[PDB]
């Protein structure tokens, strides 16, 4: 049995529609986003050990609120794809229960072993972050190059996996016109992308950096103005996808 390492899990209403999402926050991430609102999910050796059986006992207590009309499970974190074998196993069991599955990922896939395709076969929706198309900025914002994530986005397109692209809009970092055009260009031909969703930067989770004795590097940065969200949305819309925030 594969052992999973989790930060926590929670049931919460879906953003829209009926039903609930049971979200497991996986422990461990290898990106370093300056904005991360879950800074305590980074350590790969932390969290709580769980089995798929353990986690399904929690999931099924919400069965009546997860249906085709809305609701399901989400693998988030942290970075769930670092535990691809466990998430594959979990989603396989969710499918046996008829539950919709969603992978919330940074796409930082460094090895293409068989487990990736197996996980995707039992994933109904991938919410992929594309954090910055400009790799010079991406390296300063996230600590790593965007190359692997971009290749994974192309892989998902090749496999026709249903995808929502998520773009966190941070003043001074990801609110500029050029970066928005680059994102529009890159995703234009990906017919598997149902929508691009802009997430406005928020300062929530600062306290988690302070607990760890680490400075929060976006002190003083405010959320983007509505005008900025509308401008980025308009730029992206020129490339043909549905765009929302
Ligand atoms: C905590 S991440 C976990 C999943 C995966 N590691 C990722 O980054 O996509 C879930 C979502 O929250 C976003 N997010 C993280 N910190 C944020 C912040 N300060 N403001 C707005 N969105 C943020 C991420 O970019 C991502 O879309
Ligand atoms: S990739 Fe996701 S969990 Fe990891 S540091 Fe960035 S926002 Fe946080
Ligand atoms: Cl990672
Ligand atoms: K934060
Ligand atoms: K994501």
């Amino acid at each position: 049995e594969v052992i999973g390492r989790i930060h926590s899990f929670e049931s919460c209403g879906t953003v829209d529609g009926p039903g609930i999402r049971f979200i497991t926050f996986f422990q461990g991430c290898l990106m370093r986003c300056l904005y991360c609102h879950n800074r305590d999910t980074w350590d790969t050796h932390g969290g709580k050990e769980v089995t798929v059986k353990d986690l399904m006992k929690e999931v099924v207590t919400y069965r009546h609120f997860m249906n085709a009309s809305g609701g399901g499970v989400t693998a988030s974190g942290g970075e769930a794809i670092l535990q691809a074998e466990f998430v594959r196993d979990w989603f396989r069991e969710c499918k046996k229960e008829g539950i919709h599955t969603c992978l919330d990922t940074n796409g930082f896939v460094r090895h293409y072993d068989p487990v990736i395709d197996e996980l995707l076969e039992v994933t109904d929706l991938v919410m992929l972050d594309l954090k910055q198309m400009n790799d010079e900025i991406h390296k300063n914002l996230v600590g790593v190059s965007n190359h692997r994530t971009l290749r994974f986005a192309q892989y998902l397109a090749e496999k026709n996996v249903k995808v929502w692209i998520r773009y966190v809009v941070v003043p001074g970092w990801s609110d500029d016109d050029d970066s928005a055009h680059r994102l529009g260009e890159f995703t234009r031909d990906m017919g598997n992308v149902e929508k691009i969703e802009l997430l406005p930067y928020h300062e929530l989770g600062k306290h988690k950096w302070v607990a760890m004795g680490e400075e929060y590097k976006l002190d003083g940065v405010e959320p983007p103005r509505a005008e900025t969200m509308r401008r980025v949305k308009g730029i992206l819309e020129q490339y043909g996808h549905k765009v929302m925030f």
